[PDB]
């Protein structure tokens, strides 16, 4: 009747242990469409020089996102795309920069709410997938005495549960650049709940596949029921790393989100 | 067909990740593959300012080799500047090395100082375009120049023919690096008994836009390798643009030097 | 008499060595003593330019405490700037600490930022005479100022009344150091539950020529300790000039906080 | 008849594992007499920032001495005092800077000769004292493939054999600043012999005590017989670290060496 097509600025946010590198296929695909794309390493992730033992909360871990959003020009707005654990990075950012966020896109991601503790969807994830196979765990004591659990993701878990259907080159890449990570779950438990005015007001799009072998269909569906997304897009096939196994589909879905939220 | 253990060594500023396509290809043929990050490269936690020479930068290779079980031998494959890591390593562990393979790489010799081919390379390719440079003073007082490779140079000279996903990955994980050229200029020449006795295979393409044809031809003539394999096409990153080809040459090296 | 385990913490630029007279004295009374080098201090192999904050500098203390066997408690004694290491450490391990002792030391509080007493000290003693200063940028972009303490300052202000052998040792092993003051200015204040709950004993002398009487009196009034012991005479390095006296006070602290 | 008194520039050289710090009592004592004193840390010793694994020979280890002697003004000459292993540092230096050396003083030290391999007195030391008690050993591979043995001196050996009669403060100091060390003995074995024109021409004074519990009377006496010192001064009592247990005696002996050799 009147049709609309929009170009947007997407800020792509990796999950813990990973870095900006997992977006290396989706970032050129989005740029083919003319969108602007920023892919950031969070503290102690990718090639960020900080070590995880110097980081004391998931909020401190999120510093690169918040700094980048503090830096945005007046009137610029971004669509934050976060995979796996990064729905927590979107919730943290949205409670500081709601103004700057056109929409949050959850990509096989944790979907925080405002009603329960920030750690709530993490506890639910762990009830759903409690065995992290060959993952190793470590701890350190943070700046106020909390003991923080970190992990080095196991290679079998990487091969079968996160990168199930990815290329051998993509799986070898992962092994070559994967870092330690932490959920800081116990400090999240002590955290103020996400606000309604910030995070609670953001548009929220949930992309997911039922073939995800680590954020399982029962968990994903529980999250959607628990906090209704403004839109849900289920991708057929692929695996947890849909930005690698369904790069073009994900880019076409993200075009639709730009058209709807700019 | 012999299966071999290959130790793949990236160049300065890069990391084990550039071998992400070559490591599975080699493993499809039954080979064992170890891809190492050098100091302050890839995801190694050290920053470049705490490394004081190119031998300290080679530490992950030397520690690996130091620990190789007695009687095992490896084929070290090095790209670009990593021919200098092969020579450092061959001088210390000649008996653990079945052959050195140079992939569009510096090919040091025994007759001139360790920085000779770096001088030659820079003479050949003097403008590193948008690359930025920085300096720090190392622990004995020398000024070390570091660089942050420029994205136009990355796109047109290094990753000329690489996929967009590959070029984009490169920008996502590239680190600062240093040739430590002036410390190489003061370094003892590579020995004849160590580096000089190693079998040497040189892989290149005349389509490389940064180690140019006449510089690579100069190198071959300056220190003739046991075997030279020339790949047609590709770009400087043959392990990305000609992956199966390099894997096939590396199979011939395994067959020949077991 | 209770015997206690004392963890002695030197100040920036120094190392475990300043406690070389105090550690045997304490051990003559049956106490266990651990004297640690902080990052890039004494003979620690790290250089100051790779340390990025005062909490990273405190790493040898925190690792020690992290490993203390369950149920053991220590008395941490800190000189000069090391009151900041006690506060960092008390925030992370309050239950492992029987008491903090401040030996002519900064006494941080919970109400103002972590750099408050450093600002105050510098206001009090602004000219560090022949000290030289240097800067580097840490891994997140902050400019960190380092110093090399000047030998006249070492002789007249720090080691005022020390033996010539002691002053000479000091020159032989002194290292660069940093307050990381601007990073302390950005740091979360010390907590009431951790540092704020620790027992605190302040040892000083009014003959100290660098932490001057009115600055030390200001500190006591700003954050009143559980006990203040004033030693007559000596100089800033009471563990060298009043060794048996400090050992005797430290015995009273062991008796009191077991 | 005519009496002479001379002020000299002494360069004090520590043994492996130790640093310039062991001279902290003798350096003020010599300066009381008006002499000029330089005490240098050798590579990877004291607070020198290099690590022993980056050092490849006893000659490279000696760099701080040779650099300092390269730096001396025309016509200045020094008396090099070396304790324990540092007679090897004096021999290396004398083959580069004979011109700059008024005398070499061996202080319970190895006394190299020109007739045998540079490693010869080390082999003889080890036959004499083969058990280094609680010392730990390690190896690394040097720049041309030689395996180098390093050691961390044991605390009992330190207490009873090197610092036998020293103060508890002096013994605690030692433990607080002691570093790894190496003799590089196998690379010394491969080294050209010290020359007659350089080291062979230097004046040589041997200070020693028969109470030394690590360079034992039979070893010391064998060395004196093997290569006659221009003068020998035996100190009664003390221990291996005569610059700590006999600081003033050693300083008066060193005055006599200044008077005789300037």
């Amino acid at each position: 009747p009147i049709s609309k097509m929009v170009t947007a600025h997407f800020v792509l946010i990796h999950t813990i242990c990973h870095g900006a590198w997992i977006w290396h296929k989706l970032k050129p695909a989005l740029e083919r469409a003319g969108h602007k794309v920023t892919a950031l390493d969070m503290a102690a992730s990718g090639i960020d020089p900080r070590q995880i033992e110097q980081i004391n909360s998931f909020d401190e871990y999120s510093e690169p996102l918040l700094t980048f959003l503090e830096k945005l020009p007046q009137g610029e707005k971004v669509i934050i795309v976060g995979e796996s654990c990064a729905g927590l990075n979107i919730a943290i950012a949205a409670d500081r920069y709601v103004d700057k966020i056109a929409a949050g896109v959850f990509h096989n991601s944790l979907l925080p709410d405002t009603v329960h503790s920030p750690s709530y969807t993490v506890e639910k994830l762990l009830e759903s997938f409690p065995d992290w196979r060959d993952t190793e765990y470590f701890t350190f004591t943070n700046i106020t005495g909390e003991t923080i659990t970190t992990m080095k993701l196991g290679f079998v878990l990487l091969r079968e549960n996160l990168f199930t259907k990815c290329t051998d080159g993509e799986y070898e890449l992962a092994k070559m650049v994967m870092r330690k990570g932490s959920l800081f779950q116990n400090v999240l438990a002590q955290r103020p709940k996400f606000t309604e005015k910030g995070y609670g007001s953001i548009k929220k799009v949930y992309i997911w596949t039922d073939q995800d072998k680590i954020f399982l269909p029962d968990f994903q569906r529980w999250q959607i029921a628990n906090y209704k997304p403004d839109k849900v897009y289920q991708v057929q096939g692929g695996d947890h790393k849909l930005q690698l196994t369904k790069t073009e589909e994900v880019a076409h879905i993200l075009q639709e989100v730009a058209d709807a939220y700019a």
